[PDB]
């Protein structure tokens, strides 16, 4: 089997939709090489899509896993509901639970992996559906505790806290949604998001201010995508109805809804506890989610394996072969 990364419209995989908890969910499906060991569900983040797992999908197939990688709510061929409650980590976990079981049966179990927002999702999914999740890993995103209260992020960063998250203020607002419409702007956006720079090294995106709209005109080719990959992100994001970024930016509009779900769990729900084998792959140059952010996380796991790869936030691609080996070796030991 060819184990190189997926190309746009790779024929080694299938592209399908299913109705999931009221929404059309599009996904990549890769069938295993050899008798199926497990089904693996892979969850991307922002501003990515299923194709962001392009290094992991053929690899996991070659290891004997069936691989389901959805375009998550708001992204590409998956529906983008208007109701923000559809975008909470709890509802999205329920989405993943139903999609998972639509392949493994209701009595089935999966391996579950996540990155960025997807990492946050899979920890919550492993918390809300421990019957389903046999093993869970996250790249870049560490566990965060059950929210015990709600504070607006404005007031949080105004006090000087969570400064590495202040970009999310712009994202939840109207500026990115209103400005990044159509393929021309989306192309610039993606050059910015995947590391392209301007004639004086101007960054198109920063964790402080978000998208630097004034830079997008001079933004050069991104180092972390090739030209056809870039076009593929543009084409697929274009599947959303204008404003195309509404769905993806909805992930930054649920702080209070998520806080309300989880304050309920902090009060009455079971403890945030993970009994199944778990893997956290840190990224050294991820300035949105620096490795130090995971300090103290191990106390919530019976069985947490830690790794760390030298890469930016985009570790699935930049360090794809290393990430692959880390997942493969951990899975080989987790499941035995
Ligand atoms: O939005 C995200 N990434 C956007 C792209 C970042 C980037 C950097 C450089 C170049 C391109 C892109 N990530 C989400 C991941 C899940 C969320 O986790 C919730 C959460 C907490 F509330 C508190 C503590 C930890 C914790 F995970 C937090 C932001």
């Amino acid at each position: 089997m060819d184990t190189s990364k997926l190309k746009p419209n790779d024929p080694r995989v299938k592209y399908e939709t299913k109705q999931i908890r009221g929404k059309t969910y599009s996904y990549i499906l890769g069938e295993p090489a050899g008798p199926k060991l497990e089904t693996v569900v892979l969850v991307h983040g922002w501003p990515d899509m299923a194709f962001g797992w392009r290094h992991q999908i053929p690899y996991l197939m070659s290891l004997g896993f069936q691989v389901v990688a959805p375009n998550m709510l708001g992204y590409a061929g998956t529906d983008a509901p208007r109701d923000l409650s559809q975008f909470t980590l709890k509802s999205v976990s329920a989405d993943i639970a139903e999609l998972a079981r639509s392949f493994v049966g209701q009595d089935g179990q999966i391996v579950l992996g996540g990155h960025d927002w997807g990492g946050a999702v899979v920890w919550r999914t492993a918390y809300y559906h421990p019957e389903l999740v046999k093993a869970v890993f996250s790249v870049c995103t560490p566990l965060h505790p059950l929210s015990a209260e709600y504070k607006p992020l404005e007031d949080i960063v105004a006090a000087g806290h969570m400064l590495n998250f202040k970009y999310q203020l712009q994202l939840k607002g109207p500026d990115v949604e209103a400005r990044i419409q159509g393929k021309d702007m989306l192309r610039r956006f993606f050059r910015a998001m995947f590391g392209g720079r301007g004639p004086n090294g101007e960054a198109g995106f920063s964790t402080s201010d978000g998208v630097h709209f004034d830079v997008l005109d001079k933004i050069g080719a991104p180092p972390l995508l090739d030209e056809q990959e870039l076009e593929y992100y543009v084409e697929q994001y274009a599947l959303q109805e204008a404003p195309e970024l509404r769905g993806p930016l909805n992930w930054y509009r649920t702080r209070e809804l998520n806080a309300k779900d989880e304050m309920d769990r902090a009060k009455n729900g079971p403890p945030l506890r993970f009994e199944m084998p778990a893997l956290f792959v840190a990224a050294s140059k991820d300035n949105a989610l620096p490795p130090a952010m995971s300090k103290g996380m191990d106390a919530f796991y019976k069985d947490l394996t830690r790794a760390e790869v030298d890469a930016t936030h985009w570790a699935l691609t930049q360090a794809g072969d290393e990430v692959n080996r880390v997942i493969g070796e951990w899975l080989n030991k987790a499941l035995g």
